DNA sequence: GCTGATGCGGCGACGGATCC
DNA sequence: GGATCCGTCGAGCGCATCAGC
């Protein structure tokens, strides 16, 4: 089935407006993606902060476009010292941050570029490229034990401030976060492995996954299509990218939007308001 | 400097069997 | 004998390195 987001939802349960609009996006070649326009498309969402996953790049290598941002002039970048040319991250802010840091606990050994965290006022942001899991599972598990030391990670920050959390969490949750979840049971983001460890970390930290808590029966809802087969003409995707907040945040939501019109990647972006 | 091949990282279509 | 299950295979894209010029 083919699937349309509803309206923007842009008041909190108790009638608070949104103040604030996180976008992100895993782009899968940040220099490509700003080739077929992406930044077009994020000049019209106009969000307050967006993050990048999968960039690509690194930083001497930014196009000269990012220079041409003046309501996201607050930049921090990040990718990995020795696979230059895979994952990379990028967190991108009309307000400065109070502090910026990467990685989960050490980075300046093990430069993987795959995490920011930005502390604002009200909240810690971390975004992430989660490891994925590799074809035929080679990968497994590593993924298992950077979703432990992730969720560790986590809880210690969560424990200061509220924590959201977005990016490519690089697992469908549940049969429903994917189109074909009974042929890839065995397969890289929809492995027993990753779901326990997805749950767990919504459990632990503790998170709520703020699409499925707004919208708790909606199929067909996906944000990563692969580019093979025509598989996004056809709607046959996966749910990855999601906003995970603290459940003292639940009553700032206001919606958690999959923008699924978006080209310029095998993901689409999302987007996130709240009324902080 | 530039192009394009190759390497590497990030699953749905289809054929055949099995279920009742 | 239509629906479902299951395993196999052939498959887009981006960016790095390498060869060639
Ligand atoms: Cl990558």
């Amino acid at each position: 089935a083919l699937y349309e987001d509803p309206p923007d939802q842009k008041t909190s349960p108790s009638g608070k407006p949104a103040t604030l609009k996180i976008c992100s996006w895993n782009v899968d070649g940040l220099r490509a993606w700003i080739k077929k326009k992406g930044l077009d498309w994020v000049k019209e969402e106009a969000p307050d902060i967006l993050c990048l996953q999968q960039t690509k790049c690194s930083e001497n290598k930014l196009p000269a476009e990012l220079q041409e941002l003046p309501g996201l002039s607050h930049q921090y970048w990040s990718a990995p010292s020795d696979k230059e040319g895979y994952s990379g991250v990028g967190l991108l802010s009309r307000q400065c941050p109070l502090k910026v840091s990467y990685g989960i606990g050490d980075e300046e050994h093990d430069q993987e570029g795959r995490v920011i965290v930005a502390e604002f006022d009200s909240f810690v942001l971390v975004t992430a490229y989660v490891p994925n899991a590799g074809r035929g599972l080679v990968r497994l598990e590593y993924r298992q034990r950077w979703d432990e030391a992730f969720r560790k990670f986590l809880k210690g920050l969560a424990s200061r401030k509220p924590l959201v959390l977005c990016g490519n969490l690089n697992v469908a949750h549940e049969e429903i976060d994917l189109r074909n979840p009974k042929g890839n049971k065995k397969n890289a983001g929809f492995t027993p492995q990753e779901r326990q460890g997805f749950g767990e970390l919504l459990q632990a930290v503790p998170l709520a996954d703020s699409f499925r808590h707004l919208y708790p029966n909606t199929p067909y809802a996906y944000t990563f299509w692969t580019y093979m087969m025509n598989a996004r003409s056809k709607n046959v995707g996966w749910r990855l990218d999601y906003f995970l907040l603290s459940h003292s945040l639940l009553p700032a939501l206001c919606d958690s939007k999959i923008r699924s019109k978006a080209l310029g990647s095998d993901h689409c972006p999302i987007t996130l308001y709240l009324a902080l």
